[PDB]
């Protein structure tokens, strides 16, 4: 069980391609390492206002970034989801349901984290950051469904989806409040971007008894889920069905990480095009699949074994 | 504790799960024995038995001679042992009249014996366990009477699957992919008697389910106008009901039967099976709510005798 | 083992008698807590609390404010714990509807606490245990309802003494000669809260009493026209009924009380006692005789489905 | 671990549950001390003290002199310790303005002391603990103000039982059958000062309840036009609110009181009880949602000073 | 490479769960063992006419049976396909194409075979059989698309499909001709059904250089594919598009096996309900997946290693 | 205990000073992070940062871009963490609204990081600690808002130095004799990031300072008519105030900066510094004095319900 402990806590760890939590709460589950690499750069429209990166325990979501250069259409944040990897739900608009097309019965997170590296030339390598972890009490009308495609079109039939926060949360909602009061948050850290590659930001569990969330094959929705006519976004009201859906897609046994960025401004002028971070998100999952699924046959017995934002990457 | 035991143990069985998740709990042994037989309607097509972690359901049998009216499966309930809910139609609710506050399963299983003469002992079977991502519209309320009439006042109910799951739903899909499932086995019916089929828990931290004293419902539960069944849509109220009567900390078992055909004639009357089903429960009871039989006397003394 | 234990003791309370005389027995704890007070008609005369090894009886109290209609004693029973018989008048029999096949007592007794204010806390008592040679004409049947109506169909019954025993019968005679009796004690009522009175067995080999499902009677049991009491003559049948409801392997307890007078006025309202009777039973049950609320399906599979 | 400890014990009082189920939690001790008395309208009927695992509620008392307007029970809350939710009527939501993300109870209970003079110190009580299978229509929201006005904006709320439960509902039914319940005790009120009543957990794996920052409601919560109470129907939303304010991993305590009568006159003014409720909580907090009194300066240095 | 040789030829072989042909023609492919168990019983309507079992090298098809008790609706044969196993195509009727939803780029058959066991009581255990292998020159109008569901409904959106032969081929087409002239076929064998469990019928390759077939993501079709209004069947005309589709789904580097059955008649009378065979088909495949696929990440390097119908099962 | 520790310890830090001089004290961690930049007005002359043992002052920075109106320095307060006093102008007093009875400092320090691109990373610095014989007319009250307007009602205040001390007062004299002071160091700004500057206590017996609930003042405190500052004369009242908010059991730190010049043009915008200041306090709190939010209920029971 040594390799499992190496991966547990430390997502950036090539110890085993089969990471599981050995607590006996998921007998014969299936590991899944999902990795994503991308570039985060603050866009021109945010100006000198701070930007953000949110790492949340949502299923299939690597992270969410506010006012970077990949924001689609009229939305102010980008979702970086892990698609075509067997750990996403999709939009069965014809049946008006959220379809569990991979047939995941139960799921939890073995570990999750990001590492960021500044790649600007040394004459443009300024900017700083703060980071914290927190255990916010989410309401569904603060959350939303985003197409993993992160594109500028309405959510269409069979579109892959992940749960994110509404973009305005960064501007005037919960995440703005946390970002304005970072120093009082747990695990507070601050530093320069030129050094941020030394850090590994991993999610932490708020309990030692992490129970998997459950999912139905189809989750039928009424008018409480409003699909945008323009954006790739669907919004919730705070009603029982949306609370059930949030429970099934947002694992509340883990805390979130928020990184607030004061980057070099992006204006368009010659040497003034922002701060570019190479990002390396990883989400290590434990799944139980339903027999109808393709990935059912790869199940493997899992038998019981006997507070700072960043760590030294 | 890792895995739940075998209810048909000649050895000694633990009355409860010794983990400290249900303090001062009481064990309830529920057992049903009955003969079942594949009916004539199903002809030469296979039949099915489903054992589910559903409170008070001994098993559900697809297309046996007991099927009521137009429904295509039978349910066998343990309502005589005090572990079912009933239908309170006047108050339009599911009533928890046995005062169960919390329940889980210590062990549950089934054992079948072929009761056929020597020259009619053909047939065979496949069996497996599975963890399925149930949607509520795949489940339903069935009367434990398993009779041909509508659900009426104070009818005992169990949660089972809509009969169509067996023919073109989830159970058919599993029924056709048995040999790839976990815990697969196959054999001849004349040998099935030496097989104890037991449910497996999918977690070692089994938390009890909670029941309300009354579970109220609106139009999302449709009671059938002729049959002893009520259907669910997939809405928040019905998910909560499914969460109270179906224990998703346990997998299900599907037995697929290829029985000797029953044409309703001598020599060809199907494969009679003696079924022994046990559901060992662990219960925490709420206070008795119906004292209609009790003699409740005023505990304060009278100042003076009623004589004066 | 030699002697039974204290039901109120908080020290390793045995649920059975470890003598091997009742194999696969079950325990049953039956407790009643209530307040009582001497009434006005008894005046400055003594009152009594009898604790007897009668099946289902917590205690009998002479001349308290609860005495029904024209009877002079109150019976307090444990009918709500399913340890009684009832009147089957339409069959003219005493019905053992709780299906008790055999019974004995594991422990029994009462604890009394004075519930008067400090300037009204006078009074004293004498207490003893004894082994009277009861005759069935000294005993009677009483409705546990303890009401001023006649015994009706299915009314719960306990065997107690006739009320006139306390006044001019065996209990009065014993009450007048308490120091000669075993276990004699006396004290002030304001200190009685410290006494855990408990029945004693007069043999270390306590054999269970037996009960029939029905005990038919003739004219030897006279039901009062107006009172909730039935009387006995001394004939073989009544002796046989006495033997099944009164365990004579145990001694009785008589508590004679000399309380503050109840005249009905302010400051002269008697002595209120909070009584805490307990009767712990060891039972061998007989199979459920009433299955009117069971579902009993035919255990043989139909040959063909009903819709054919 | 197995069972929670005694909040009144002066012996190594754990501030947390050492089970690892709430990492970086914080403790919160909430204590209320007050006097109560039975009122005149209840007369010679019993009164009740309920202690429940509801968030922020010290205890609920049936028919004491503090009952607000036309309600028959008083709620006593710990709002001053920041462990409550409040009414956000202008958003039609229940506001978790104290930013509690998750909570469980470490220990809870009450101690009662009789505060009558020695010539008025009569009365007695029965006490038990139980694990009722609550339905949301038996519960309600109550303003901790405990006043005779309607629930206003930002009014602090605790979840308690509807007052009619004590009279003709589940609590009355439990109150009539106390000896059947676990932990049964009885005694005189003049001795109740010796009892440290304490809640019990019904599982050794107590998982924290969760709270949202806002809990929006529709018509399923009816606010009284005249009283400081809001009522529930049994619908999915109310069940979800019940689950966040009522920790059902714990049992409730019912104390049934038979006190000296309050007729309003001299020497007949009831039984005064000094109540010492404590609720010890383990909390995981969520980041401060209200920074209206914070100073938030821009963290980026200006390029130039303002006076230029 | 010993386990690979054990599985190659011998499909019923628990030597390795990763069987591949080590000829170097599929570098870094992915094995797939697909297994099916069912019952074949001659139905009442075929009377005393012979029945058939066809084992063909079609993708995702275990075998096809003529006039058994599972024939759906008005069709005279049953398809037993391997569904929910990552090796099937489906019917994108909305886009009017045959969709390669698992994104298989290249595929071939490592081995394929069946074993049959009679399960009638000894007083009803008569009947005999003949078997042969052959290398028929197929025309597309002899083939067709069948829903793997083998049900009595029209092919609907996203229905799983396999290639089979048209049912009438057994009655008056190529398979009737082969069945009538079995003795002249290669590998001819004949026997009693009570002994047929001793035999293992495996497909054989007609070349030592087996080249994988290729598949597109979408295969668009015109009116040359006619979907039944009633049955779960789509028929071909002999046109270029249908020849391309047949090439992509029917591997012509292997021969077919045909078993002709003379069973105990099924009439309905008491002891006269046919011959019941427990069937254990296995198809061991070698696939190359396209990167978009879920099963892409499980690719494994495959480096070069250096005539009778039945064998002793 | 000899010397106070380093607030930026990767190791584990003592929450309090373990000497027994503040029993039942509570620790308060106060931290401020912000970017500062030398302004244009100061031109090529050096700038300064002062860290003082002043309650709630994170640091004071001479001539940075945040200077308000006509004042020549900025203050950075920790008023969000509850360790400052405020201005009660209606009662003409300094109000101790956080109810601090006694306070000292466990550890206090600062860490600066140069946030400048590679071709603008010039500059250097000298630093030292000093014990100065402060006179009150060298100190002043500053608004923590650090804004361009007069001090108004309930304004949070910290004690800092008059800005002129930096240019021609005590701090300039020290600023020019840095290399003779205790704990001198110098370096390049591009290297200052690896330097933890911490205050040193000048005694090992650190006694807490006391604050009044209200500190009244007369004309000896002059509030500025345009700026957010109040000046002191040297009179007995002002010495007592300086003794309550400035802890002379600790030395100060002066960092003298020779930054890259800021002309307000691209390429020449000064030396941006990320400042991390921590003041770890040890506090003894007085009882809460503002209960405007509390619900204070009468603890005495009503004789009769308000209903009658």
């Amino acid at each position: 069980h040594s390799k499992h402990f190496s991966v547990i806590g430390n997502p950036f760890s090539k110890a085993t391609q089969q990471p599981q939590i050995p607590d006996g709460r998921m007998l014969e589950s299936l590991p899944r390492r999902c990795q994503l690499v991308t570039e985060i750069r603050n866009n021109v429209t945010v100006g000198s206002n701070p930007t953000y990166i949110l790492v949340a325990p949502s299923l299939g979501l690597a992270f969410q970034a506010y006012q970077d250069t990949n924001v689609p259409g009229g939305l102010d944040s980008s979702v970086y989801g892990l698609q075509n990897r067997g750990c996403t739900v999709r939009a069965n608009l014809s049946a008006t349901s959220i379809e569990n097309y991979n047939d995941i019965a139960k799921w939890r997170i073995v570990s999750q984290g990001i590492n960021l590296k500044l790649n600007n030339v040394e004459d443009e390598n300024d900017g700083w950051y703060e980071a914290c972890r927190f255990q916010h009490d989410w309401t569904p009308d603060e959350l939303c469904l985003r197409s993993t495609e992160n594109d500028a079109s309405t959510i269409s039939q069979d579109e892959d989806l992940v749960m994110g926060v509404i973009s305005s949360s960064f501007m005037n909602g919960a995440l703005n409040t946390i970002g304005n009061n970072m120093v009082e948050q747990r695990g507070y850290e601050s530093g320069l971007l030129k050094n941020i590659h030394k850090r590994m930001f991993q999610l932490h569990n708020n309990t030692s008894a992490i129970r998997p969330k459950t999912l139905q094959g189809q989750f039928n929705y009424g008018s409480e889920i409003t699909f945008s006519g323009t954006e790739s976004e669907a919004r919730f009201t705070d009603v029982p069905s949306n609370r059930q859906l949030v429970d099934s897609l947002w694992h509340n046994d883990y805390d979130c990480i928020l990184i607030k960025l004061y980057p070099r401004e992006n204006t368009g002028a010659a040497g003034q095009t922002g701060s570019a971070l190479i990002v390396n998100a990883i989400q290590n999952l434990e799944l139980q699949y339903s027999p109808t699924s393709d990935l059912s046959t790869y199940h493997i017995a899992n038998k019981r074994a006997r507070d700072a934002a960043g760590e030294p990457f």
